[PDB]
């Protein structure tokens, strides 16, 4: 028989875990080969070749069906598994509603620092930044900068995000890791600037922050369950979209 089949597809907000089963005990596997394609597309691409029986597929479009197949070697490759189609799950990124100092768009994904007083950080409505996602913000409008400005991700909704157990950028391009500024800076944000967060596997994560065609990579040590994101601006007029 074709010696391997896909046994589990674990669909998550930031990707898909594919796990396969050797379905013929008499086969001796040296290597496995996993391929994928968008169901809209007509060409498979290798994503994993190796001896493990699972692979975490990241950086796929939510909403979108992909098809996966796997074979094995143990020399020529074996016939393919039956294909299996999966998709990442959809959990939309939204700002908290009802937080004093911020006004939201209809779909709750654009926040504006208005003229009211504000308690502190405007957090995401829940911890919806998941392992494997690319989290993207865009600055729609600006106001006066202040070093209490931040945009970032953090482990708990705590009563700026320049503090422990968070990573964030300020509006001058400075980057903070658990409250401590890094040497390397990004360009200051202007209207139209995007800020992107990518994170890679206590716990040590390696964070890539990209903004205005520059990036900085560094290690983040926290105590990868889902994260909050947040923003804080001291002066009015700043407006940020999260994708
Ligand atoms: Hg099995
Ligand atoms: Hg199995
Ligand atoms: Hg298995
Ligand atoms: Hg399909
Ligand atoms: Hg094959
Ligand atoms: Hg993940
Ligand atoms: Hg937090
Ligand atoms: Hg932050
Ligand atoms: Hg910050
Ligand atoms: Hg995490
Ligand atoms: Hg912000």
């Amino acid at each position: 028989r074709p010696p391997v089949q896909i046994e589990e597809l674990i669909e998550k907000p930031g990707g898909i875990i594919v796990r396969w089963c050797k379905v013929d005990d008499d086969f001796t596997a040296q290597d496995y080969r996993l391929q994928f394609r968008k169901c809209t597309a007509n060409h498979f691409e290798d994503v994993y070749v190796g001896s493990e029986t699972e692979f975490i597929v990241l950086h796929i479009d939510p909403n979108v069906d992909y098809q996966f197949r796997v074979c094995a070697r143990g020399q020529e490759w074996s016939p393919w598994s039956v294909p299996q189609t999966g998709h990442s799950t959809l959990v939309p990124h939204e700002w908290t509603t009802g937080f004093e100092g911020y006004s939201l768009s209809s779909r709750r994904n654009i926040a504006l620092r208005n003229d009211a007083e504000s308690s502190g950080v405007l957090y995401s409505s829940a911890p919806t930044y998941f392992c494997g996602q690319t989290l993207t913000f865009r600055v729609e409008t600006v106001g006066q900068p202040d070093r209490r400005d931040s945009i970032g991700v953090c482990a708990e909704r705590q009563n700026s995000l320049q503090r422990d157990q968070a990573v964030c950028i300020s509006t001058n391009g400075a980057v903070f890791v658990n409250g401590k500024e890094m040497t390397n800076q990004l360009p200051a944000v202007t209207s139209g600037s995007t800020v992107t967060f990518d994170i890679e596997a206590n716990a040590k994560l390696r964070v890539t922050i990209s903004s205005n065609n520059r990036e900085v990579v560094f290690d983040w040590l926290l105590e990868c369950g889902p994260l909050y994101f947040g923003c804080s601006f001291f002066y009015p007029g700043w407006k940020v979209l999260v994708f």
